[PDB]
């Protein structure tokens, strides 16, 4: 079915949020925080671009949350429970198993983990996720998750997903990246995609595209997307990490 806002609908964008996930590994063995209960399945699959999963699906600062005195960074920092509004609970990256229960469907909680290692069992990444950028809009979780997966699946099956997986451990220009996501989506929206490294050499950890509120229930095409003004943190050449950190 299709997302959408009951309340706070008055954003412009969504940021899709995709993790290259061989690097949501790595990152904590680099600066070596935690583990988790995900990372351990160790799965060598067959499609690389399978690396690539759901992080997240962020709305943009609502017009009627901004009017009230939120900024951007505030929005980013607090998404549902920022002040005075919309102020849900504050959702807690540490236990994110203590947040609401999403009451997604089992099909849709199944696809949902097979993209998103993260979610479910004793992580509840999709718990965190929806309370922090789902509960105040009153998404259908349903929609909201399975909208995700659809667009994760829609950039794995692009020329910017056979990009990562053709460059599958290798060294990669960011001309070169930006070259594939416009053979499938116009140069015009190369912009939309910030890309987050860590390291130096930088390695390739996220993938974030802006997306028109409008267009969220489309499949992507030439019109889908909003430029925005951060290409991110990679510079001019990265690694595409492999696993085995
Ligand atoms: N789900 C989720 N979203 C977050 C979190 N922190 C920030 N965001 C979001 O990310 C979005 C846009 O992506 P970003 O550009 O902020 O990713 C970041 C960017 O690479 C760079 C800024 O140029 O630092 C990063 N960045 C990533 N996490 C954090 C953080 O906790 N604090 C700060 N200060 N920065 C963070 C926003 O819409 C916002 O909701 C979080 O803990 N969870």
């Amino acid at each position: 079915l299709a997302l959408q806002a009951k309340q706070y609908g008055d954003f412009d964008r969504y940021v899709l949020a995709l993790s290259w996930q061989t690097g949501f590994c790595q990152s904590q063995h680099d600066r070596n925080r935690n583990e988790r209960d995900e990372c351990r399945l160790q799965t060598e699959t067959t499609n690389k671009a399978d690396f690539l999963t759901v992080h997240g699906l962020w709305p943009g600062l609502p017009k009627s949350v901004a009017a009230r005195g939120v900024d951007e960074r505030r929005w980013m920092r607090f998404g549902c429970a920022t002040r005075p509004i919309p102020n849900l609970p504050e959702a807690r990256a540490s236990r994110m198993c203590s947040s609401p229960e999403t009451g997604l469907s089992l099909e849709t909680a199944a696809k949902l983990s097979e993209v998103m290692p993260g979610a479910g069992g004793r992580s509840c990444l999709e718990r965190y996720e929806y309370a922090k950028h789902g509960a105040c809009f009153g998404f259908d979780p349903d929609a909201y998750f399975g909208t995700m997966v659809r667009l994760n699946q829609e950039i794995k099956e692009s020329e910017a997903g056979k990009f990562l997986a053709d460059n599958y451990g290798k060294t990669v220009s960011r001309r070169d990246f930006d070259a594939a996501f416009a053979k499938s989506w116009g140069k015009e929206n190369v912009k939309a995609v910030k890309l987050t490294c860590q390291g130096n050499p930088a390695y390739l950890t996220e993938i974030q595209i802006s997306i028109k509120a409008d267009a969220i229930n489309a499949p992507l095409s030439a019109n889908s997307f909003l430029p925005q003004p951060h290409p991110g943190n990679c510079g001019k050449t990265f690694v595409i990490d492999k696993a085995g950190y």
